[PDB]
């Protein structure tokens, strides 16, 4: 069994959650997801989680003081703590295989134009930290980069069932539009077929992704 | 004015992005992002939207049928088909800035183990198509992906939504034991723009020497 607890200032933006196969998950209560609203732990009438930046530049950082009342009360010495954030470590399958075997990942969505960095700083004397990116381009906020690492670390997890690029693959029928499934896969000979994917799939990975077979670009 | 048509077997992932849209940018008809349920496009009783693999191996492929007849219906000759998956070609920032002017973008939703090839191959026989990844794990699903692509996209599009930035730090001062950097203070703005250079590289070679 798993703990995930989101925070957030958009909690209705983790609805899509419940679907597909971190909602199975959940229903076959292999983990536990839990979303709360970071508005929760303010003080004001404005409540306010943002200001604006110490050294000048444009948009509003996070304020920690919030931040860090938040992450009081839900973080434990064995907790997790993932930032998503463009500038953070490559998130990678890795990590993925890492994080199925957390007892408690909590994760810290941001928005505006960051957090103020004193929250991972003061949340690592108590706890591991994980600041990291899902890929190189850049998000409204933290929310979708949560979906993200949710679904890809809960589909590894044990019960919830269990490089090169994978080639094409087709099902019936085996004609269509006059487009033909290659022969080999309907030939039926085991060794010839995984003979044809070894070769698609290097074949794939050399034109999509040759950094994966360490060549340029 | 951008259009976005979602094909998927979960239309609900998508409705939070669907109402994040600042009514004024509908409104001013800068942009639409709707969601298609592909099970509308099935043939059968049961409603099937996939199959055994040709060749043998685990899971399920989606249907061409089915997909043929979605594609068919919503695309048309100016279609950007962007169809997800863990063996396309990486998503970047670049990407994004290139679909932002895009009148419409459709995009395929599949399972991780994908869609009958000959759908995209047929496709591209008619509109552009582009199969991509959108980092080095696998997803179950193309749903997620779809939700950074819209995002990562939509952020460009004006009134809708090197080197790693640095740390940033707003008030308190003093917080915790731990102070913000006085040069921030300093009122020195060449100086604290070269701080700002250090951190930013010295960040750069821990997290991605891959960047340098
Ligand atoms: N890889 C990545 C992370 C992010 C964001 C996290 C929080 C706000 S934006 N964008 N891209
Ligand atoms: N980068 C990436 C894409 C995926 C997908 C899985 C299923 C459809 S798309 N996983 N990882």
């Amino acid at each position: 069994s798993m703990k995930i607890d989101v925070v957030t200032i958009f909690p209705e933006y983790l609805q899509p959650v419940r679907q597909s196969l971190p909602g199975k998950a959940i229903d076959a209560g292999l983990v536990d997801v839990a979303v709360h609203d970071l508005r929760r732990w303010t003080h004001d009438v404005h409540k306010s989680v943002d200001d604006s930046p110490y050294g000048g530049g444009p948009g509003m950082v996070m304020k920690p003081t919030v931040w860090g009342d938040a992450l009081d009360e839900i973080c434990t010495s064995e907790t997790l703590l993932v930032v998503p954030t463009p500038a953070g470590y490559p998130f990678t399958q890795e990590t993925a295989w890492q994080w199925s075997t957390e007892d408690h990942l909590v994760i810290a969505c941001g928005r505006y134009e960051g957090i103020d960095q004193r929250v991972a700083d003061d949340a690592a004397t108590r706890m591991r930290v994980r600041e990291v990116s899902i890929g190189d381009y850049v998000l409204n906020g933290g929310e979708a980069a949560a979906l993200v690492i949710i679904e890809a670390v809960l589909r590894l997890v044990p019960g919830v069932l269990g490089s090169l690029l994978e080639g094409p693959s087709y099902t019936r029928p085996p004609s269509w539009r006059g487009m033909d499934v290659p022969p080999v896969l309907l030939s039926g000979d085991h060794a010839k077929i995984a003979a044809w994917r070894a070769e698609q799939s290097r074949q794939r990975t050399i034109e999509r992704r040759p950094d994966l077979l360490g060549f340029d670009s």
